[PDB]
């Protein structure tokens, strides 16, 4: 119950929400059916529309009008936004030359430049170039301010997941808004776009910007705008708030537009009907900027023009139906559309089986336009698993496609021509970023970055300390003229041991054999030096990685590679090696096929053993430093040390072997040398974070050798490829991956074919940021370079996407 017969007199768009059943006058009241009786009359005035005209200039104040043209309007803070232009011979903001804003130019009483977030729904990244002729206000912001060619949304590329990620700096798995539709088994409650449950606070995790601001003494405008409040009224409300007294005035504001998304769904992303919504958004920006200029805030406010996701062409006829794959379709619930999430219709049905559902959905038709996954097998870059609201079974749907349960779902609901929600690497899902103001740089283009980073920056813009989040604070310092955050490198927690020769061959009973007892004072001094780290400057180019947790490990040097060997996990945490453009690929000689050699620097008790692999009929082994890339027949023996061995399923070895034999050399050729760091990852609870030893669910049979869930590689070279990787004087270039360590290649539908037809495609799918690997390993890379730390932070957040331009 709301006693809706109090009054909004003097209270229109109050910043604090009053306790029901007192009636409300805030921008959320419409949504709760709780506004006072007179809300429309007082708060949603429309009389005479939104613009001053020649005849209204210096009129007599009529408090019924939507906005005012009377002489007193400036100090009342409620002029139409074009008041000065029509009535005082001023120019529109867009017609003014842009001039560098070197310092904030703010009215007295402003403690800090306000931040206005101008968010646009469905604003695909290529609209900036393609709609440029019809968006002059946006184009001035873009060319005069700081902009990226595009900004990567999070997965799924839907509205609430992305807007709440902008507000929190968190992945959807962590903030809890994991889709536009959801069931939470702990609450036993559902979340839907339509309706009221979505307003319950238990859905919304983390700490959004407006709470961060409030807790820290910075006042915030409201971020949610009820759909029936027109855009002109949202702008005028922001401008009115900006005229509040210093103690009452918020420092952060948000505008939101439903367009161009609303139209994009109906007409497709480039439908001829799309020009008009883009014009109208631009006019709204015009209104805000003219409004700010009138208030003398146009060189004071920092403005962020940001989208939540793009929009792709999608029609009813490009729909895959689960009824064409499954016989048991009625025993499942599907969250449908541009992604699929499957669960059992009833938890009383113990006959339901996820294994048989996956297999029935796997590679069944030649052009199948979705791929099933257990959530933990999704590309790690999606960060889409560690939440109970995310179903165990997931369908990644091809761009341009939908998945539905039965055909009747689609024609008893062609309506739409656009949709979004796909993999966040997809070009059509990329959205926009522009920052304009005293705190942003002038006429500066920055590289594409992910929207998870913006929360930190908006905190910097407001002098707030960000709550813990998934951004890498400092990675966006190059966007900013001032207020940069000066991060320090994390301290190393465990220092390595540097073992020398401490064990005789006969102390090892590992069941390993090697054909290696084949016999110089020149090359004996030489080999000792390699074992002491003589070539380390060649293979370890950026310093050794720091281990940021408590553990026991050894550094091991070799002619061709260096490793950090964990005495706890019995394998390297990392292995580093550099392959020059000129390097040669050789094969594993016949006499060395099954060779594994004890490492006399490392105790038998801290070593793997060959017998375990023999006994484990499912599990084989591979090497981190590939024997194929050995520098000489004698150095090749190093690659067969038991300390370079890792557990690998035979199916995975097909992947790994092609990577090491073919692709490393290809990249070295193309990139002019590469430095490679490879290692295991253990993430059995799929939280994106390094497992402790007591979290490991699988071991090589009858041993304490833990089985990785993934293998990573970080591949670094000179950004200026005219310099070799090992002699690079400037910025670096990186690509990385996190490959799932799986006992089958069911993920790759063409896997019966030659590795050259499928392997590289799989690696691309599992592309990753160095930062993702850091989370998963507790290592910190690039500790010793000649580059600035903020620059290295940007490099560690880089994702190589393998999309075209
Ligand atoms: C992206 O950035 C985020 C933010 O930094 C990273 O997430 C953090 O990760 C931390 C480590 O996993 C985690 O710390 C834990 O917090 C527990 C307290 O949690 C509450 O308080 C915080 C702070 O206000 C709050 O944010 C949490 O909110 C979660 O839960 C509510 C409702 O459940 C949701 O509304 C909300 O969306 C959020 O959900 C997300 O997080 C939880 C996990 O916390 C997931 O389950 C969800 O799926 C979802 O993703 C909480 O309300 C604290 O209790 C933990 O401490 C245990 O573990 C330590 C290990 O040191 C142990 O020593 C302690 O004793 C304790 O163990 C006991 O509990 C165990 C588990 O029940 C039990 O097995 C033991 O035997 C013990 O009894 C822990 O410290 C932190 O909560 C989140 N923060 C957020 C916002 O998610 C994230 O990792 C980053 N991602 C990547 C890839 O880097
Ligand atoms: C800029 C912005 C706006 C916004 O909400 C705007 C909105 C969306 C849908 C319907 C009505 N209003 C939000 C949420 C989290 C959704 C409150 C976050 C941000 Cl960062
Ligand atoms: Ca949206
Ligand atoms: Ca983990
Ligand atoms: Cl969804
Ligand atoms: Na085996
Ligand atoms: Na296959
Ligand atoms: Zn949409």
């Amino acid at each position: 119950w709301t006693a809706t017969s109090g009054s909004c007199k003097g209270r229109c768009f109050e910043l604090q929400e009053v306790g029901p059943p007192d009636c409300r006058c805030d921008n959320l009241c419409k949504s709760y059916s709780s506004c006072c009786h007179d809300f429309d009359e007082l708060c949603l005035k429309t009389a005479r529309g939104w613009e001053c005209t020649k005849d209204r200039c210096g009129e007599v104040r009529n408090e019924e009008n939507a906005c005012h043209c009377s002489e007193d309007c400036l100090s009342r803070g409620d002029c139409c936004t074009n008041y000065q232009v029509v009535c005082k011979g001023e120019s529109h903001w867009v017609d003014d030359d842009c001039e560098e804003i070197k310092v904030p130019e703010c009215p007295a009483g402003f403690v800090r430049p306000p931040l206005i977030i101008f968010s646009v729904d469905g604003f695909r990244a290529s609209y900036m170039k393609k709609g440029s002729k019809v968006m002059p206000n946006i184009e001035k912001l873009r060319s005069c301010g700081t902009h990226a060619p595009y900004m990567r949304p999070v997965y799924p590329t839907k509205t609430f997941p992305n807007l709440y990620t902008l507000a929190t700096g968190l992945y959807p798995e962590s903030h809890g808004i994991v889709g536009n539709s959801m069931y939470d088994p702990v609450f036993d409650a559902s979340f839907h776009l339509r309706g009221r449950e979505k307003f319950n606070h238990r859905w919304w995790g983390g700490q959004p910007l407006w709470i961060t601001a409030t807790k820290q003494g910075v006042r915030a405008g409201t971020f949610f705008w009820s759909v029936s409040i027109p855009h002109e009224r949202r702008i005028l409300t922001i401008l009115q708030w900006l005229s509040l007294p210093d103690n009452e005035r918020p420092s952060v504001y948000a505008f939101y537009s439903e367009q161009p998304d609303f139209s994009g769904h109906k007409y497709g992303p480039f439908g001829p009907e799309m020009t008009n919504p883009l014009r109208e958004i631009d006019k709204t920006v015009g209104q805000l900027m003219d409004g700010l200029k009138q208030l003398r805030l146009h060189r004071c406010v920092n403005v962020i023009f940001v989208g939540d996701h793009g929009m792709e062409d999608v029609t009813c006829d490009r729909t895959e139906f689960l009824s064409n794959y499954l016989t048991n379709v009625d025993d499942i619930t599907l969250v449908p559309g541009t992604l699929g999430r499957i669960r059992a219709k009833s938890i009383n049905n113990s006959k339901y089986d996820p294994k048989t559902i996956i297999a029935a959905l796997t590679c069944k038709k030649p052009d199948q336009h979705f791929k099933p996954y257990m959530k933990q097998h999704l590309p790690k870059r999606l960060h889409y698993a560690n939440n109970r609201r995310i179903e165990d079974i997931h369908l990644l749907v091809d761009r341009r496609w939908h998945v539905a349960r039965k055909p009747l779902d689609v024609y008893k609901k062609c309506f739409f021509q656009g949709d979004h929600g796909f993999d966040n690497k997809v070009n059509s899902m990329q959205t926009v970023f522009v920052g304009y103001g005293p705190t942003f740089k002038y006429r500066t283009k920055v590289p594409p970055f992910e929207n998870i980073e913006l929360y930190n920056v908006m905190c910097d813009l407001l002098g707030l300390k960000p709550a813990p989040n998934n951004g890498t604070h400092g990675s966006l310092n190059h966007l900013l003229r001032t207020n940069t955050f000066r991060p320090t490198m994390p301290d190393e927690v465990s220092r390595p041991n540097y073992p020398g020769i401490m064990y005789l061959q006969s102390e090892f009973d590992l069941g390993c054999t090697c054909d290696d007892k084949v016999e110089n004072k020149l090359e004996e001094l030489n080999k000792r030096l390699h074992t002491k780290g003589s070539t380390k400057e060649r293979h370890l180019l950026y310093g050794r990685p720091a281990v940021l947790y408590r553990t026991s490990y050894d550094i091991l040097y070799h002619t061709d590679f260096e490793s950090g060997y964990s005495e706890i996990f019995l394998m390297p945490l990392w292995t580093s090696y550099t392959i020059s453009k000129q390097a040669e690929v050789s094969s594993i000689p016949e006499h060395l096929t099954n060779c594994v050699r004890p490492d006399v620097r490392v105790s038998p008790g801290f070593s793997q053993n060959c017998l375990a692999y023999k006994n484990d009929k499912q599990m084989s082994y591979g090497f981190l430093f590939p024997p194929y890339l050995s520098s000489s027949p004698e150095a090749k023996y190093d690659a067969f040390l038991v300390t370079n061995m890792v557990p690998m399923y035979p199916a995975f070895k097909r992947v790994w072997a092609y990577f090491q034999r073919v692709l490393v050399k290809k990249y070295a050729s193309e990139r002019n040398g590469v430095n490679v760091i490879s290692g295991p990852i253990f993430d059995y609870n799929y939280d994106g974070l390094r497992d402790t030893e007591d979290e490991i669910k699988q071991y090589v049979e009858g041993s304490s050798i833990p089985v990785p869930t993934h293998y990573y590689s970080i591949i670094t070279s000179c950004l200026d490829f005219t310099q070799p990787a090992d002699k690079c004087d400037g910025p670096l270039s990186v690509s990385s991956f996190i490959l799932p360590h799986r006992p089958d290649n069911d993920e790759s539908c063409n896997s019966s074919e030659d590795e050259s037809k499928w392997v590289e495609e799989l690696m691309k799918m599992h592309t990753a940021r160095v930062r993702d690997i850091e989370h998963l390993t507790g290592l910190d890379f690039y500790r010793k370079t000649s580059r600035s730390y903020s620059e290295i932070l940007t490099l560690k957040t880089y994702l190589h996407t393998y999309e075209s331009e």
